[PDB]
């Protein structure tokens, strides 16, 4: 058997882009379409960023030679710019002005798991009527490739062109084309701007040596898909025919040896036989309506019996083999079966426990690889624009200028939807218990929970103050 | 049965290298089609490493002769340079720049999983845009290969040259092949500098001595992945069938003798007759649809009847052997069934701790022996360029320069993704108990939860200062 | 019954010798395609060893009449040289360099567990690049045989040559063969050097006189791995029999007698008849298309039916004879049944503590008697080297010298992987109450976790004296 089976080896690029196209197509239909892929793209949605999105920043102080309470002074007002910048109502930061940062970041994860990469560029807005003018835009990945769909080369591979080490020094994106009556053309952005500000970020998860465009995840699941649709196809089919329902008044004549008689018979001259017997048959049964039910039954040519029989008449094993399927696609995926299917069967607590576990440790690398890559870009570029605009003031004795050093500026973490709680008991007290023991401290106990020991402090002298202010017990 | 094995005895290269190519090839396809491939590679990639993969540099000060607290200041220094030095935004760090230091740890451990081994090349970069040049790009296994596809030598196997003893002298890399226009040629890399700077880096595990190579993991399971599937189509071959029905209208006519006797005639000169019966049956069921369900029944020649009799007609047994051939993928794949299929019916926490165990178990071995030395290569190599640039200084009274005791200087370990805690009350009770029953030291507890003990006292004192400032309870 | 078989009686290696190649060349293909072999493997590899094999220098100062301290003082200079010179990045402890010494026992236990012995050669290097001249480089057994592929004599025995007493005086190792175009050429190693320093080392467990050569475990279980295959191809099998559907269009005719007369009528001058009514059918059922599905039903000859009648119709009873060749093969093997398999249904708790305590001991067995000597007699050869080139020193007043009692200043004991805990809190509570009850002390407790109580005790008194100076409670 195996000796059928000699798939020849070609490079990652090599393999996908021929049919990069006609997968990306695949997986959008079938995303659109079928129930599973959209529960599971909700999931990533739902899980990676969550409700809410927050930024931390944490300039490297050391790094730059910068007082500590300097530093932590310059971060709390950059922390307020940015907040009072991105959940603008106005949705400014958006160039289409429909999307805020938290759905920026669910757009670019969404589109990165269901396609393979993500596409965000930058632009600079002329409008005064804002004090930022650095605006997003997201590009869809079926807008880039190569002008006028000519063949890829060494340096030019769908759309995006490459150095001769494999670095991108720009990408070909194509206009949109609904209606379908234009023909789309091609600009060219280059991947970054002289001054070394990020014009276009192109985000993904490569997999080898000299891939330039991602794979989506869908690509290992969907044959499964299409033999769980014709399961469900054939499970009503077979509940259609064992509700199936065959009666027929029939009449055997045909006397063997004398029913070859009859025929020649009938065939020379004797059809009157045959006529007279029909009509005998149907002026009965016009006196009889023998009815089953609420039809009639049909009536049958003497000799002719209808014989229907059917296949082997065991039980089908649907329930087991749907069972397999979506734990294969679950584990295609990487999120939890019981959560996908949502079947969540004679579950004990350990064991969901650990297949929340399993789930949140990918998820929490999707996170930390995707989504926090590409925020850390549009945060880097905001506060360029924002550094430019005095908005914020750099420390006086900085050991080097933003543009020298804008990691060590920008060194920023984010924080997304918290660890969701099993039981809340027993996380609760692993909490206090962390706290008190010395093996945890305030920001990481927040940051499983969405929140920062800043504002949670702050918040509770305000509480005590107001308590102690009104007489009640502190 | 055992008179008909009788497999030859080989080294191991002279039972992979004729083959070793196809092999990759055949691994290849399961990781980009096979969804439990694709599953496995996953949690291998965050089990060994997972999120993060934290440095921390443990100088053997007693060796080198250096009072400790200067160890610790110099490697305090040395942390804080390496930390801005690897998650840079720009991914400088990359050739190509698109992927930073985890990923590319990540991206090691998965193409030694899935192709037995792994390349790293460290480059210096001539641009002074960045304070540090080395770069690091990987190279994939496939372009190892000899020149023109020669033929296999004693010194020359494979792509790289060996030595007398079989020792790496160098490689033979070939470039890439993307689009298949262009013939490919090899370049001859070193192994190593002749300063003894790390310019080539070769990553595998050998199982016996004078294996160039390594195995993929798979070559155990591959045949048994081919017969999942071949079940997974088989059982839904059987789901459609089992839904099959076939309804005939079938006359019987033909009395054996009769019919013989019919057939002569028919075939001398009475064609007329079935012509007319053809004729008069027609007649009648156009006058009658006989509608069974949607359709109509179709009609049968004159003793001819359907019979569709079937095989063996019991269960076919489809779990318990679907559950035998992932328990078979789990064992070759070194992990655990329930994690791996995602099944985790009546799953008893004990014996859930006791499987997460053993995977454990296999993941940390894997961690050190694979990503912990090629993590310590590039550590190594870039500690190098920083000591070249005066950027950390060393000790003064140093026994040893940096080049003659490279291993002492850059003696270093790694913590990456901390143990996952399957229930947290238990495991968060031994931590505890092994802190206040001095058995353990906080290093330990924060690695099994990934974290270091350093920032943790100084966050833990910035917490309690801040929190008596604020006038709450420490 | 039992007259049928009367095996003879012949000594252990007159049994072994003969197949000894033929059945290291199956070991070697079971390993190598056998998922459950390579598992197997893997977890004596994990558990015999781990991730770490730490040295552990126990002086008898007693018997050298050393005062205690300064065999403390020797045992922490000579472990200080050790450490830094065992887990050397630049793998220089390997002639071959890319094994260091924890990977090189677990290849080392791996092989004599696959083999049933190893070999191990101690050379002296030329190189001053490094302060330790001494390398180590592994022997695969294959490589061990008489030269010219003679014929075994009274003293020279698989490439081994034995004195009266059958002590191995020395052995013929043969050159790599690969590729296969050369002549393989053998060479004479002495067992040990004139003085006394072991240049060769070969390891095995022997189980009665004169055994010289070690027989792999796998010996015991082949023909049971080749039912499970064989059970696996049939059971795929049988699932595809049993969704096989076959169905056909055929007539009765064939009257017998007149069945005969028509054959005669044929034969002699009436194919007509045979000829025409087959236009006649194909003609009709090209007009009909009877379709069972989206496939034509086939047509027979008059008289012919289709008759698939099949063996016995019940249960296979796969699922318990996989699970009892499995158990068998987890007894033979050594390992218990839920990790070798790891099939963990419906376990409970105590049982399975009780089925990996055998197990561990078991392999505490195995490590005592296979990696302990090996790694004792490696690190009696770098001491000797050691104490030549003066990096350590001896006691002043030692009673005798390095040479006259190697054992004496060698005794060393190794800590692998300790006991991995199942539930947490029980093991821990055993620690605890042991210490405190006086029946224990610190360093077994240290072993079966894997630390040692010394650099414990020192990280201890940092931490203690970090977080005091730091305000934190101690």
């Amino acid at each position: 058997q195996l000796r059928s089976w000699n798939p020849p080896s070609e490079s990652v690029d090599a393999a996908l882009l021929p049919n990069f196209t006609r997968g990306n197509a695949r997986a959008d239909d079938l995303v659109r379409n079928n129930g599973y892929a959209a529960n599971a793209i909700q999931l990533h949605q739902d899980h990676i960023v969550g409700s809410f999105f927050r930024l931390s920043h944490r300039p490297s102080w050391r790094y730059l030679g910068i007082g500590e309470e300097e530093a932590r002074a310059f971060s709390r007002e950059v922390e307020a710019a940015w907040k009072e910048f991105a959940e603008d109502d106005c949705c400014c930061i958006d160039v289409e002005r429909k999307r805020t940062f938290t759905m920026m970041i669910r757009e670019g994860v969404a589109m990165h798991a269901f396609n393979g990469e993500l596409f965000v560029q930058a632009t600079w807005d002329t409008s005064s009527s804002r004090l930022f003018r650095t605006q997003f835009r997201m590009v869809s990945p079926k807008r880039i490739s190569n002008p006028n769909n000519t063949g890829d080369s060494r340096n030019c591979r769908a759309g995006v062109q490459i150095n001769d080490s494999g670095a991108a020094l720009g990408y070909y994106v194509s206009e949109d084309g609904y209606p379908g009556w234009m023909p789309q053309k091609w600009t060219w952005i280059p991947r970054e701007l002289p001054g070394g500000r990020a014009s276009f970020i192109h985000v993904f998860e490569p997999v080898e040596d000299g891939q330039t465009r991602g794979a989506n995840v869908f690509y290992s699941v969907m044959e499964q898909m299409k033999m769980l649709d014709t399961l469900q196809n054939t499970q009503l089919q077979s509940a259609i025919v064992k509700a199936m329902y065959a009666a027929t008044i029939e009449s055997e004549l045909d006397t063997q040896s004398a029913m070859d008689f009859i025929l020649g018979a009938n065939s020379q001259e004797q059809r009157e036989r045959l006529t007279g017997w029909i009509g005998e048959i149907a002026a009965y049964y016009a006196a009889a309506p023998v009815r089953l039910g609420g039809a009639k039954v049909p009536h049958l040519m003497p000799g002719d019996s209808l014989n229907l029989q059917t296949a082997q008449d065991t039980d089908n094993g649907y329930s087991v083999f749907e069972q397999s399927l979506l734990r294969y696609i679950a584990a295609g995926l990487g999120v939890s079966y019981e959560q996908l299917s949502r079947n969540y069967a004679q579950m004990s607590y350990s064991t969901a426990r650990a297949s929340a576990n399993e789930s949140w440790a990918y998820f929490m690398g999707r996170r930390k690889f995707v989504a926090s890559r590409q925020a850390s870009q549009m945060f880097l570029c905001w506060l360029e624009e924002a550094i430019v605009r005095r908005v914020v003031t750099l420390p006086s004795k900085a050991r080097f200028s933003f543009q020298e050093a804008r990691s060590a500026w920008g060194n920023c973490d984010w924080i997304g939807s918290g660890r969701m709680a099993i039981d809340g008991l027993k996380e609760v007290q692993e909490a206090v218990m962390l706290i008190e023991a010395g093996l945890s401290t305030y920001e990481k106990e927040c940051a499983k929970r969405g929140d920062d020991y800043q504002e949670i402090f702050a918040q509770q002298v305000r509480e005590t103050m107001e308590r102690r202010a009104a007489g009640l017990k502190p």
